[PDB]
């Protein structure tokens, strides 16, 4: 018998990868590796990736120590894309707040079912 009830992200207690899991309500996730190996393992484990931020989605890009995964909380008409980013790979619990333009989108992949 398990309780399995406080735990839900397999992550730690603030990563850019574990406030996007927990944001998307573990529809998508865990075996995605971590933000630059996002793509690839989104596909593997059998997601469409494609680059287009929206508002339940995550963005995510290749550059970066640990690539870089921010969990999109809604694309604005104006072609600026609200994201939200808890610590990355640096700050614990800065919850760090981004406006990603239409140009910083078509870098930014981004993985849904």
């Amino acid at each position: 018998g398990s309780s399995i009830s406080h735990s839900g992200n397999l992550y730690t207690a603030g990563q850019c990868t574990w406030y996007v899991y927990d944001k998307v309500g573990g529809e998508i996730g865990s075996t995605w590796g971590n933000a630059n190996n996002w793509a690839a393992a989104a596909q593997g484990a059998g997601f469409t990736v494609n680059h287009t931020p929206s508002k339940g989605a995550i963005l995510q890009s290749s550059e970066g120590p640990f690539g870089h995964v921010a969990y999109v909380e809604s694309v604005n008409s104006d072609g600026s894309v609200t994201i939200s980013e808890m610590n990355y790979s640096g700050g614990p619990f800065s919850v760090s707040s981004r406006t990603i333009s239409a140009s910083e989108a078509g870098n930014y992949n981004y993985i849904h079912i």
